[PDB]
Protein backbone atom coordinates (compact mmCIF):
# COMPACT_ATOMS: atom_id res chain seq x y z
CA UNK A 1 0.00 0.00 0.00
CA UNK A 2 2.85 2.45 0.77
CA UNK A 3 4.90 4.45 -1.76
CA UNK A 4 8.23 6.14 -0.96
CA UNK A 5 9.20 9.39 -2.69
CA UNK A 6 12.59 11.01 -2.13
CA UNK A 7 13.53 14.58 -3.01
CA UNK A 8 16.96 16.26 -3.04
CA UNK A 9 17.19 19.57 -1.17
CA UNK A 10 20.37 20.62 -2.99
CA UNK A 11 22.18 20.06 -6.28
CA UNK A 12 24.77 17.76 -4.69
CA UNK A 13 22.09 15.35 -3.45
CA UNK A 14 20.28 15.44 -6.81
CA UNK A 15 23.56 14.45 -8.43
CA UNK A 16 24.15 11.69 -5.86
CA UNK A 17 20.66 10.24 -6.20
CA UNK A 18 21.04 9.99 -9.97
CA UNK A 19 24.44 8.29 -9.64
CA UNK A 20 22.96 5.80 -7.18
CA UNK A 21 20.13 4.90 -9.53
CA UNK A 22 22.39 4.59 -12.56
CA UNK A 23 24.89 2.36 -10.72
CA UNK A 24 22.03 0.13 -9.50
CA UNK A 25 20.89 -0.24 -13.12
CA UNK A 26 24.39 -1.33 -14.18
CA UNK A 27 24.45 -4.10 -11.53
CA UNK A 28 20.92 -5.39 -12.30
CA UNK A 29 21.40 -6.52 -15.94
CA UNK A 30 24.37 -8.95 -15.79
CA UNK A 31 24.85 -11.19 -17.74
CA UNK A 32 24.69 -9.25 -21.01
CA UNK A 33 23.68 -11.58 -23.86
CA UNK A 34 21.82 -9.43 -26.44
CA UNK A 35 21.25 -5.89 -27.79
CA UNK A 36 18.54 -5.15 -25.20
CA UNK A 37 20.80 -5.78 -22.22
CA UNK A 38 23.78 -4.22 -23.99
CA UNK A 39 22.12 -0.96 -25.06
CA UNK A 40 20.56 -0.69 -21.62
CA UNK A 41 24.03 -1.11 -20.08
CA UNK A 42 25.81 1.41 -22.30
CA UNK A 43 22.98 3.98 -22.02
CA UNK A 44 23.41 3.94 -18.24
CA UNK A 45 27.19 4.31 -18.50
CA UNK A 46 26.76 7.21 -20.93
CA UNK A 47 24.20 8.88 -18.65
CA UNK A 48 26.50 8.29 -15.66
CA UNK A 49 29.38 10.07 -17.40
CA UNK A 50 27.05 12.99 -18.14
CA UNK A 51 25.82 13.16 -14.54
CA UNK A 52 29.47 13.46 -13.44
CA UNK A 53 29.61 16.84 -15.25
CA UNK A 54 27.06 18.31 -12.78
CA UNK A 55 29.61 18.55 -9.96
CA UNK A 56 32.83 17.41 -8.37
CA UNK A 57 31.66 14.02 -7.13
CA UNK A 58 34.90 12.69 -5.62
CA UNK A 59 35.48 15.98 -3.82
CA UNK A 60 32.03 16.16 -2.25
CA UNK A 61 32.16 12.47 -1.29
CA UNK A 62 35.53 12.83 0.50
CA UNK A 63 34.08 15.67 2.57
CA UNK A 64 30.84 13.86 3.37
CA UNK A 65 32.65 10.68 4.45
CA UNK A 66 34.67 12.63 7.01
CA UNK A 67 31.59 14.61 8.04
CA UNK A 68 29.86 11.25 8.67
CA UNK A 69 32.91 10.18 10.70
CA UNK A 70 32.42 13.37 12.75
CA UNK A 71 28.66 12.76 13.14
CA UNK A 72 29.55 9.26 14.37
CA UNK A 73 31.93 10.39 17.16
CA UNK A 74 29.01 12.15 18.89
CA UNK A 75 27.30 8.75 19.27
CA UNK A 76 30.42 7.32 21.00
CA UNK A 77 29.46 8.39 24.53
CA UNK A 78 25.91 7.00 24.41
CA UNK A 79 25.01 3.96 26.58
CA UNK A 80 22.80 1.47 24.71
CA UNK A 81 24.87 1.80 21.53
CA UNK A 82 26.87 -1.11 20.16
CA UNK A 83 30.48 0.12 20.08
CA UNK A 84 31.39 -2.62 17.58
CA UNK A 85 28.94 -1.02 15.12
CA UNK A 86 30.47 2.43 15.63
CA UNK A 87 34.05 1.24 15.18
CA UNK A 88 33.03 -0.84 12.14
CA UNK A 89 31.21 2.07 10.47
CA UNK A 90 34.19 4.31 11.27
CA UNK A 91 36.51 1.75 9.68
CA UNK A 92 34.27 1.44 6.61
CA UNK A 93 34.23 5.24 6.23
CA UNK A 94 37.99 5.53 6.64
CA UNK A 95 38.65 2.78 4.10
CA UNK A 96 36.18 4.31 1.63
CA UNK A 97 37.98 7.63 2.02
CA UNK A 98 41.47 6.28 1.27
CA UNK A 99 40.26 4.02 -1.53
CA UNK A 100 38.47 6.99 -3.11
CA UNK A 101 41.40 9.36 -2.63
CA UNK A 102 43.88 6.87 -4.15
CA UNK A 103 41.62 5.89 -7.07
CA UNK A 104 42.11 7.26 -10.60
CA UNK A 105 40.00 10.14 -11.93
CA UNK A 106 36.36 9.11 -11.69
CA UNK A 107 35.40 7.16 -14.83
CA UNK A 108 38.32 8.39 -16.92
CA UNK A 109 38.85 4.70 -17.62
CA UNK A 110 35.26 4.58 -18.94
CA UNK A 111 35.74 7.65 -21.14
CA UNK A 112 38.98 6.28 -22.61
CA UNK A 113 37.47 2.85 -23.33
CA UNK A 114 37.24 2.42 -27.11
CA UNK A 115 34.09 0.28 -27.11
CA UNK A 116 32.26 2.65 -24.75
CA UNK A 117 33.20 5.78 -26.70
CA UNK A 118 32.14 4.09 -29.93
CA UNK A 119 28.68 3.16 -28.65
CA UNK A 120 28.39 6.58 -26.98
CA UNK A 121 28.58 8.34 -30.37
CA UNK A 122 25.69 6.28 -31.79
CA UNK A 123 23.23 6.75 -28.90
CA UNK A 124 22.52 10.28 -30.18
CA UNK A 125 21.04 8.78 -33.37
CA UNK A 126 17.32 7.87 -32.99
CA UNK A 127 17.46 4.25 -34.21
CA UNK A 128 20.89 4.24 -32.62
CA UNK A 129 21.95 0.62 -32.90
CA UNK A 130 21.76 -2.26 -35.31
CA UNK A 131 24.49 -4.41 -36.87
CA UNK A 132 24.79 -1.68 -39.55
CA UNK A 133 25.03 1.21 -37.09
CA UNK A 134 27.19 -0.69 -34.55
CA UNK A 135 29.04 -3.63 -36.13
CA UNK A 136 31.60 -3.65 -33.27
CA UNK A 137 28.78 -4.09 -30.75
CA UNK A 138 27.23 -6.81 -32.95
CA UNK A 139 30.39 -8.93 -33.04
CA UNK A 140 30.94 -8.31 -29.30
CA UNK A 141 27.59 -10.04 -28.68
CA UNK A 142 28.65 -13.09 -30.71
CA UNK A 143 31.61 -13.73 -28.38
CA UNK A 144 31.30 -16.20 -25.50
CA UNK A 145 29.59 -14.89 -22.37
CA UNK A 146 32.84 -15.05 -20.35
CA UNK A 147 34.62 -12.57 -22.63
CA UNK A 148 31.85 -10.05 -21.97
CA UNK A 149 31.50 -10.86 -18.26
CA UNK A 150 35.22 -10.12 -17.77
CA UNK A 151 35.01 -6.84 -19.69
CA UNK A 152 31.89 -5.84 -17.73
CA UNK A 153 33.52 -6.67 -14.38
CA UNK A 154 36.61 -4.52 -14.99
CA UNK A 155 34.31 -1.64 -15.99
CA UNK A 156 32.24 -1.99 -12.80
CA UNK A 157 35.38 -2.43 -10.65
CA UNK A 158 36.71 0.97 -11.73
CA UNK A 159 33.50 2.45 -10.25
CA UNK A 160 33.85 0.52 -6.97
CA UNK A 161 35.59 3.42 -5.13
CA UNK A 162 32.67 5.71 -5.98
CA UNK A 163 30.05 3.02 -5.36
CA UNK A 164 31.43 2.09 -1.95
CA UNK A 165 31.56 5.72 -0.80
CA UNK A 166 28.13 6.67 -2.12
CA UNK A 167 26.34 3.58 -0.82
CA UNK A 168 27.86 4.41 2.57
CA UNK A 169 26.96 8.09 2.78
CA UNK A 170 23.40 7.78 1.42
CA UNK A 171 22.60 4.93 3.78
CA UNK A 172 23.84 7.00 6.75
CA UNK A 173 21.92 10.08 5.59
CA UNK A 174 18.73 8.04 5.04
CA UNK A 175 19.03 6.71 8.62
CA UNK A 176 20.02 10.08 10.14
CA UNK A 177 16.39 11.11 10.66
CA UNK A 178 13.15 9.34 11.59
CA UNK A 179 9.82 9.55 9.83
CA UNK A 180 7.16 11.76 11.36
CA UNK A 181 3.46 12.07 10.60
CA UNK A 182 2.25 15.29 8.97
CA UNK A 183 -0.95 16.64 7.44
CA UNK A 184 -1.69 18.48 4.18
CA UNK A 185 -4.81 20.63 3.92
CA UNK A 186 -6.28 20.89 0.40
CA UNK A 187 -3.29 19.16 -1.20
CA UNK A 188 -0.79 21.79 0.00
CA UNK A 189 2.18 21.74 2.41
CA UNK A 190 5.34 23.74 3.15
CA UNK A 191 8.21 24.03 5.64
CA UNK A 192 11.88 24.88 6.07
CA UNK A 193 13.92 21.71 5.59
CA UNK A 194 16.74 23.49 7.48
CA UNK A 195 19.99 22.44 5.77
CA UNK A 196 18.79 18.88 5.28
CA UNK A 197 20.06 17.19 2.13
CA UNK A 198 17.13 14.84 1.49
CA UNK A 199 13.35 14.68 1.83
CA UNK A 200 11.73 11.29 2.22
CA UNK A 201 7.98 11.10 1.84
CA UNK A 202 5.57 8.16 2.14
CA UNK A 203 2.03 8.03 0.78
CA UNK A 204 -0.48 5.24 0.20
CA UNK A 205 -1.28 4.03 -3.32
CA UNK A 206 -4.95 3.85 -2.23
CA UNK A 207 -4.88 7.67 -1.99
CA UNK A 208 -4.20 7.67 -5.76
CA UNK A 209 -2.09 10.83 -5.41
CA UNK A 210 1.52 11.90 -6.01
CA UNK A 211 3.71 14.77 -4.72
CA UNK A 212 5.21 17.57 -6.80
CA UNK A 213 7.90 19.24 -4.71
CA UNK A 214 8.97 22.83 -5.43
CA UNK A 215 11.28 25.14 -3.44
CA UNK A 216 14.15 27.63 -3.79
CA UNK A 217 16.90 26.70 -1.25
CA UNK A 218 15.37 24.52 1.49
CA UNK A 219 11.93 26.01 2.10
CA UNK A 220 10.07 23.24 0.26
CA UNK A 221 6.50 23.17 -1.04
CA UNK A 222 4.39 20.15 -1.97
CA UNK A 223 1.32 19.77 -4.17
CA UNK A 224 -0.42 16.41 -3.88
CA UNK A 225 -1.74 15.73 -7.36
CA UNK A 226 -4.10 13.01 -8.60
CA UNK A 227 -2.95 10.68 -11.40
CA UNK A 228 -6.12 11.24 -13.43
CA UNK A 229 -6.19 15.02 -14.01
CA UNK A 230 -9.98 15.11 -14.64
CA UNK A 231 -11.56 12.44 -12.42
CA UNK A 232 -9.00 12.98 -9.64
CA UNK A 233 -10.13 14.81 -6.51
CA UNK A 234 -7.70 16.11 -3.88
CA UNK A 235 -8.71 15.32 -0.26
CA UNK A 236 -9.36 18.29 2.05
CA UNK A 237 -7.12 16.52 4.56
CA UNK A 238 -4.29 14.08 3.86
CA UNK A 239 -1.91 12.50 6.35
CA UNK A 240 1.49 11.24 5.25
CA UNK A 241 4.95 10.38 6.54
CA UNK A 242 7.91 12.73 6.25
CA UNK A 243 11.60 12.55 7.15
CA UNK A 244 14.03 15.42 6.58
CA UNK A 245 17.57 14.07 6.26
CA UNK B 1 30.75 -19.57 -35.76
CA UNK B 2 28.79 -17.44 -38.27
CA UNK B 3 27.85 -13.75 -37.90
CA UNK B 4 25.19 -12.00 -40.01
CA UNK B 5 25.57 -8.32 -40.91
CA UNK B 6 22.86 -6.44 -42.80
CA UNK B 7 23.26 -3.09 -44.54
CA UNK B 8 20.61 -0.78 -46.04
CA UNK B 9 21.24 0.38 -49.60
CA UNK B 10 18.84 3.32 -49.30
CA UNK B 11 17.37 5.64 -46.68
CA UNK B 12 14.00 3.88 -46.73
CA UNK B 13 15.56 0.53 -45.78
CA UNK B 14 17.70 2.16 -43.07
CA UNK B 15 14.50 3.60 -41.62
CA UNK B 16 12.72 0.23 -41.86
CA UNK B 17 15.56 -1.70 -40.23
CA UNK B 18 15.59 0.67 -37.27
CA UNK B 19 11.81 0.40 -36.86
CA UNK B 20 12.06 -3.39 -36.93
CA UNK B 21 14.71 -3.42 -34.22
CA UNK B 22 12.87 -0.95 -32.02
CA UNK B 23 9.57 -2.86 -32.29
CA UNK B 24 11.36 -6.12 -31.42
CA UNK B 25 12.76 -4.43 -28.30
CA UNK B 26 9.25 -3.35 -27.23
CA UNK B 27 7.96 -6.94 -27.47
CA UNK B 28 10.93 -8.50 -25.61
CA UNK B 29 10.56 -6.79 -22.20
CA UNK B 30 6.97 -7.60 -21.12
CA UNK B 31 6.03 -7.73 -18.27
CA UNK B 32 7.23 -4.33 -17.02
CA UNK B 33 7.76 -4.45 -13.24
CA UNK B 34 10.53 -1.91 -12.44
CA UNK B 35 12.39 1.21 -13.62
CA UNK B 36 14.85 -0.83 -15.72
CA UNK B 37 12.16 -2.44 -17.84
CA UNK B 38 10.10 0.76 -17.88
CA UNK B 39 12.86 3.15 -18.97
CA UNK B 40 13.98 0.62 -21.54
CA UNK B 41 10.41 0.48 -22.87
CA UNK B 42 9.85 4.24 -23.04
CA UNK B 43 13.30 4.90 -24.55
CA UNK B 44 12.41 2.59 -27.43
CA UNK B 45 9.03 4.25 -27.95
CA UNK B 46 10.70 7.68 -27.92
CA UNK B 47 13.35 6.53 -30.40
CA UNK B 48 10.63 4.96 -32.56
CA UNK B 49 8.74 8.25 -32.76
CA UNK B 50 11.97 9.97 -33.78
CA UNK B 51 12.74 7.38 -36.46
CA UNK B 52 9.27 8.08 -37.94
CA UNK B 53 10.48 11.62 -38.76
CA UNK B 54 13.05 10.22 -41.25
CA UNK B 55 10.39 9.41 -43.86
CA UNK B 56 6.79 8.65 -44.73
CA UNK B 57 6.62 5.13 -43.34
CA UNK B 58 2.96 4.31 -44.04
CA UNK B 59 3.27 5.61 -47.58
CA UNK B 60 6.37 3.59 -48.45
CA UNK B 61 4.92 0.47 -46.82
CA UNK B 62 1.66 0.68 -48.82
CA UNK B 63 3.69 0.83 -52.04
CA UNK B 64 6.02 -2.00 -51.07
CA UNK B 65 3.14 -4.30 -50.07
CA UNK B 66 1.58 -3.93 -53.51
CA UNK B 67 4.98 -4.24 -55.17
CA UNK B 68 5.42 -7.54 -53.28
CA UNK B 69 1.96 -8.58 -54.50
CA UNK B 70 3.21 -7.85 -58.04
CA UNK B 71 6.48 -9.76 -57.48
CA UNK B 72 4.34 -12.68 -56.26
CA UNK B 73 2.14 -12.90 -59.39
CA UNK B 74 5.23 -13.76 -61.47
CA UNK B 75 5.67 -16.93 -59.36
CA UNK B 76 2.05 -17.99 -60.13
CA UNK B 77 2.86 -19.84 -63.37
CA UNK B 78 5.74 -21.89 -61.94
CA UNK B 79 5.32 -25.68 -61.51
CA UNK B 80 6.80 -26.94 -58.22
CA UNK B 81 5.37 -23.98 -56.29
CA UNK B 82 2.71 -24.45 -53.63
CA UNK B 83 -0.26 -22.36 -54.82
CA UNK B 84 -1.70 -22.35 -51.29
CA UNK B 85 1.43 -20.47 -50.14
CA UNK B 86 1.08 -17.91 -52.94
CA UNK B 87 -2.61 -17.26 -52.29
CA UNK B 88 -1.97 -17.09 -48.52
CA UNK B 89 0.91 -14.60 -48.91
CA UNK B 90 -1.25 -12.58 -51.32
CA UNK B 91 -4.06 -12.57 -48.76
CA UNK B 92 -1.68 -11.54 -45.96
CA UNK B 93 -0.35 -8.69 -48.11
CA UNK B 94 -3.82 -7.51 -49.08
CA UNK B 95 -5.02 -7.56 -45.47
CA UNK B 96 -1.90 -5.73 -44.28
CA UNK B 97 -2.54 -3.09 -46.94
CA UNK B 98 -6.16 -2.40 -45.94
CA UNK B 99 -5.42 -2.56 -42.21
CA UNK B 100 -2.57 -0.07 -42.71
CA UNK B 101 -4.59 2.22 -44.96
CA UNK B 102 -7.54 2.29 -42.53
CA UNK B 103 -5.39 2.75 -39.41
CA UNK B 104 -4.95 6.13 -37.68
CA UNK B 105 -1.87 8.28 -38.27
CA UNK B 106 1.17 6.21 -37.32
CA UNK B 107 1.83 6.57 -33.58
CA UNK B 108 -0.24 9.73 -33.16
CA UNK B 109 -1.86 7.80 -30.32
CA UNK B 110 1.62 7.38 -28.80
CA UNK B 111 2.46 11.07 -29.17
CA UNK B 112 -0.84 12.14 -27.59
CA UNK B 113 -0.46 9.73 -24.65
CA UNK B 114 0.08 11.79 -21.49
CA UNK B 115 2.33 9.28 -19.71
CA UNK B 116 4.52 8.79 -22.80
CA UNK B 117 4.92 12.52 -23.45
CA UNK B 118 5.75 13.07 -19.79
CA UNK B 119 8.52 10.48 -19.73
CA UNK B 120 9.72 11.67 -23.15
CA UNK B 121 10.54 15.13 -21.74
CA UNK B 122 12.74 13.66 -18.98
CA UNK B 123 14.84 11.32 -21.16
CA UNK B 124 16.82 14.36 -22.37
CA UNK B 125 18.12 14.88 -18.81
CA UNK B 126 21.25 12.78 -18.05
CA UNK B 127 20.08 11.11 -14.82
CA UNK B 128 16.67 11.21 -16.44
CA UNK B 129 14.52 9.23 -14.04
CA UNK B 130 14.05 8.73 -10.34
CA UNK B 131 10.98 9.14 -8.12
CA UNK B 132 11.94 12.85 -7.89
CA UNK B 133 12.36 13.35 -11.63
CA UNK B 134 9.40 11.12 -12.60
CA UNK B 135 6.89 10.70 -9.75
CA UNK B 136 4.13 9.70 -12.22
CA UNK B 137 6.31 6.84 -13.49
CA UNK B 138 7.14 5.87 -9.88
CA UNK B 139 3.50 5.50 -8.85
CA UNK B 140 2.72 3.70 -12.15
CA UNK B 141 5.21 1.00 -11.08
CA UNK B 142 3.46 0.55 -7.71
CA UNK B 143 0.19 -0.42 -9.44
CA UNK B 144 -0.69 -4.08 -9.99
CA UNK B 145 0.95 -5.75 -12.98
CA UNK B 146 -2.40 -6.09 -14.81
CA UNK B 147 -2.97 -2.32 -14.90
CA UNK B 148 0.38 -1.92 -16.68
CA UNK B 149 -0.03 -4.98 -18.92
CA UNK B 150 -3.32 -3.55 -20.22
CA UNK B 151 -1.80 -0.12 -20.86
CA UNK B 152 1.19 -1.71 -22.60
CA UNK B 153 -1.02 -3.91 -24.79
CA UNK B 154 -3.13 -1.02 -26.10
CA UNK B 155 0.10 0.87 -26.91
CA UNK B 156 1.52 -2.11 -28.84
CA UNK B 157 -1.84 -2.76 -30.57
CA UNK B 158 -1.82 0.72 -32.11
CA UNK B 159 1.48 -0.26 -33.77
CA UNK B 160 0.11 -3.59 -35.05
CA UNK B 161 -0.80 -2.19 -38.53
CA UNK B 162 2.80 -1.02 -38.99
CA UNK B 163 4.29 -4.15 -37.41
CA UNK B 164 2.26 -6.53 -39.56
CA UNK B 165 3.19 -4.72 -42.78
CA UNK B 166 6.88 -4.34 -41.96
CA UNK B 167 7.37 -7.89 -40.73
CA UNK B 168 5.80 -9.00 -44.02
CA UNK B 169 7.83 -6.88 -46.43
CA UNK B 170 11.23 -7.40 -44.75
CA UNK B 171 10.74 -11.15 -44.61
CA UNK B 172 9.89 -11.22 -48.34
CA UNK B 173 12.85 -8.97 -49.20
CA UNK B 174 15.23 -11.08 -47.08
CA UNK B 175 14.07 -14.21 -48.97
CA UNK B 176 14.06 -12.53 -52.41
CA UNK B 177 17.73 -13.34 -53.00
CA UNK B 178 20.06 -16.23 -52.17
CA UNK B 179 23.47 -16.05 -50.55
CA UNK B 180 26.50 -16.38 -52.80
CA UNK B 181 30.15 -16.90 -51.96
CA UNK B 182 32.56 -14.02 -52.65
CA UNK B 183 36.19 -13.16 -51.96
CA UNK B 184 37.88 -10.03 -50.59
CA UNK B 185 41.55 -9.40 -51.38
CA UNK B 186 43.45 -7.45 -48.71
CA UNK B 187 40.29 -6.63 -46.76
CA UNK B 188 38.66 -4.75 -49.66
CA UNK B 189 35.56 -5.37 -51.83
CA UNK B 190 33.17 -3.42 -54.06
CA UNK B 191 30.27 -3.88 -56.49
CA UNK B 192 27.05 -2.35 -57.82
CA UNK B 193 24.16 -3.57 -55.68
CA UNK B 194 21.87 -2.62 -58.60
CA UNK B 195 18.70 -1.18 -57.04
CA UNK B 196 18.71 -3.72 -54.23
CA UNK B 197 17.36 -2.45 -50.92
CA UNK B 198 19.42 -4.62 -48.56
CA UNK B 199 22.86 -6.19 -48.24
CA UNK B 200 23.20 -9.33 -46.16
CA UNK B 201 26.71 -10.45 -45.28
CA UNK B 202 27.95 -13.47 -43.31
CA UNK B 203 31.40 -13.85 -41.76
CA UNK B 204 32.90 -16.23 -39.21
CA UNK B 205 33.69 -15.07 -35.67
CA UNK B 206 36.93 -17.10 -35.92
CA UNK B 207 38.09 -14.59 -38.57
CA UNK B 208 37.92 -11.94 -35.81
CA UNK B 209 36.95 -9.29 -38.37
CA UNK B 210 34.00 -6.97 -39.05
CA UNK B 211 32.72 -5.10 -42.15
CA UNK B 212 32.50 -1.33 -42.56
CA UNK B 213 30.27 -0.63 -45.55
CA UNK B 214 30.55 2.66 -47.45
CA UNK B 215 28.89 3.74 -50.73
CA UNK B 216 27.07 6.64 -52.42
CA UNK B 217 23.87 5.26 -54.09
CA UNK B 218 24.24 1.49 -54.57
CA UNK B 219 27.88 1.00 -55.56
CA UNK B 220 28.94 -0.35 -52.15
CA UNK B 221 32.42 -0.73 -50.68
CA UNK B 222 33.52 -2.92 -47.77
CA UNK B 223 36.54 -2.78 -45.48
CA UNK B 224 37.02 -5.86 -43.32
CA UNK B 225 38.48 -4.53 -40.08
CA UNK B 226 39.94 -6.39 -37.10
CA UNK B 227 38.45 -5.82 -33.64
CA UNK B 228 41.85 -5.17 -32.07
CA UNK B 229 43.24 -2.21 -34.05
CA UNK B 230 46.89 -2.99 -33.16
CA UNK B 231 47.21 -6.79 -32.92
CA UNK B 232 44.65 -7.35 -35.69
CA UNK B 233 45.92 -8.48 -39.09
CA UNK B 234 43.74 -8.47 -42.22
CA UNK B 235 43.97 -11.67 -44.32
CA UNK B 236 45.28 -11.31 -47.89
CA UNK B 237 42.28 -13.41 -48.94
CA UNK B 238 38.92 -13.73 -47.19
CA UNK B 239 35.86 -15.63 -48.35
CA UNK B 240 32.40 -14.68 -47.14
CA UNK B 241 28.72 -14.96 -47.99
CA UNK B 242 26.75 -12.18 -49.65
CA UNK B 243 23.13 -11.67 -50.68
CA UNK B 244 21.87 -8.51 -52.40
CA UNK B 245 18.15 -8.08 -51.73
Amino acid sequence: TQVLFEHPLNEKMRTWLRIEFLIQQLSINLPIADHAGALHFFRNISDLLDVFERGEVRTELLKELERQQRKLQAWVEVPGVDQDRIEALRQQLKSAGSVLISAPRIGQQLREDRLIALVRQRLSIPGGCCSFDLPTLHIWLHLQQAQRDAQIESWLASLNPLTQALTLVLDLIRNSAPFRKQTSLNGFYQDNGDDADLLRLMLTLDSQLYPQISGHKSRFAIRFMPLDSENGLVPERLDFELACC
